[PDB]
């Protein structure tokens, strides 16, 4: 199980890790990527994912965006997890460097909603533009089952628990 995670409120739980360990060590039920429309996972945490999966994630989303078209900005699926996890939600916050509503951030965390306990990242934060401070401030406010957040970044996290409430 989870190990070593500070306790933000009833159901939000928060550690300094890279989200890629914490699945290979965890093999959690729902990993979340931090994934765009077209699932390209090309760098952020969907890169990290994708290599340790030896890009069998982005076979799989290629197949999937080809049947079924592009995901919706504060949208999700659900495919495989590979040897990383059951299942990985993919899930499209808004890119604010792309110019997209950051109002779309509540509707990506709403999507964690449909799964008990999982393993995820920021929405929005990294190379998604958005404040990260803000978007823990959403995932608190929105998510109501059990998210365990993994903050890649050891300064970001000391001030994210600084700075929460
Ligand atoms: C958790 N979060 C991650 N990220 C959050 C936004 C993004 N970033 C940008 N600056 C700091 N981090 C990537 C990653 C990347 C690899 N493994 C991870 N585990």
């Amino acid at each position: 199980s989870f190990s070593g995670y500070l306790k933000l409120t009833d159901n939000v739980y928060i550690k300094n890790a890279d989200i890629v360990e914490e699945a290979k060590k965890v093999k959690p039920t729902v990993v979340v990527n931090a994934a765009n429309v077209y699932l390209k996972h090309g760098g952020g945490v969907a890169g990290a994912l994708n290599k340790a999966t030896n890009n069998a994630m982005q076979v799989e989303s290629d197949d999937y965006i080809a049947t079924n078209g592009p995901l919706k900005v504060g949208g999700s699926c659900v495919l495989s997890g590979h040897n990383l996890a059951k299942h990985c939600l993919h899930v499209v916050g808004p890119n604010v460097n792309k110019g997209e509503d950051i109002q779309l951030l509540k509707s990506a965390y709403e999507n964690f909603n449909q799964h008990e306990v999982l393993l995820a990242p920021l929405l929005s934060a990294g190379i998604f533009g958005a404040d990260p401070i803000h978007s823990l401030r959403v995932c608190v406010d929105t998510v109501r089952t059990n998210v365990y957040l993994a903050v890649f970044d050891k300064n970001l996290y000391d001030k994210l628990v600084s700075s929460f409430l």
